[PDB]
């Protein structure tokens, strides 16, 4: 009934706004514990070397040693790793609930072309392994991605949405619409589901 | 050069991230306890952020060549097409809400003076809009199949041979398959 989270990364300091964010009592009683690891930690040489030449043409991949390396210690049979990239699979609500049931999560974050296949393949045979992205769109690397899906996984321990009004009644012209000032509690409710699907068709006619 | 600016309650979530700006919507408030935040009209579960705050800020920030991003769960699903887009603007706006969002009427007064778009980066909910302005961001800076690389075997896994032999067309004939069954195994929604 716990959530660890580990994030490796060549950018720790990147993760530090998500950590410093988190409520000091949910830490210190154990209930989340979020820790960022610098990947050049696994390394040998005197570079701190993380990346290589991509086999077959490509900019540069990351190395499947330095990741194994780090996977070995982070890791073990009951982790769910989560490797941020645009070839992964849609990250929605549904992921954000089900991750949120986890025990140990650990964020995998790669730069540049990605990191070697061979990680992904590897680790899958000592832990569950999800390649995950959070749209269509390329980023310089992992570690927003897993910024959101932390953040989405978080928010739940710790048709689209209609308009929102709070004071005053009137605003440079525009009035709240008059509805949300009746204390009707059903006809509100009727009116905003009908501003969703009207914004949800508008917005969004995929689905 | 581009100027970006991101607007929210939260600057230090902004740290990770041309000429970019960073600015704490408490500075906008004039009371004691410096609130952005008022109750929702007709009830709901979360408090909203106030316009009379986001009306001084844009104010501030703001000018008619100004394309004001506003996200949020409720808008159009940001893509590449448009970040590609974004990328050829001058001044980009980042208007952060955390609570139930912002005012509607912040978005609607803002559309009569300068460009307006409420964004989602995805079918997800997030518990502001920070990590997503960072998302979005990113994805503009930057525009200013499975990858190997040694060594050739590795815990008993071995890179595929073509990747080696130096022949453009059979490696993209094979990035073409291996990538064909990834999104038929990854993207059913495609």
């Amino acid at each position: 009934g716990s959530m660890k989270i580990d994030v490796v990364t060549i950018f720790p300091a990147y993760l530090d706004p998500l950590r410093q964010s988190l409520p000091g009592r949910a830490i210190a009683s154990g209930l989340v514990d979020l820790q960022v690891h610098d990947l050049r930690r696994w390394t040998y040489d005197v570079h701190h070397s993380v990346d290589d030449s991509p086999y077959g043409g490509g900019g540069m991949v990351m190395k499947a040693p330095v990741w194994g390396e780090a996977l070995d210690e982070i890791c073990s049979a009951e982790t769910l790793l989560v490797v941020p990239t645009p070839a992964g699979s849609l990250f929605d609500q549904a992921t954000a609930r089900r991750w949120s049931a986890e025990q140990h999560l650990v964020f995998a974050c790669g730069r540049y072309e990605g990191i070697d296949q061979r990680v992904a393949e590897d680790s899958a045979r000592r832990m569950r392994v999800e390649e995950v992205s959070i749209g269509d769109y390329v980023l310089p690397g992992g570690e927003s991605a897993a910024v959101v899906m932390i953040e989405a996984v978080l928010r739940l321990l710790t048709l689209l949405e209609g308009p929102s009004y709070t004071r005053p009644p009137s605003w440079r012209g525009l009035d709240v619409p008059e509805i949300l000032l009746s204390g009707d509690h059903a006809r509100i409710a009727t009116w905003r589901r009908e501003v969703s699907l009207r914004r949800t068709r508008e917005r969004r006619p995929d689905l």
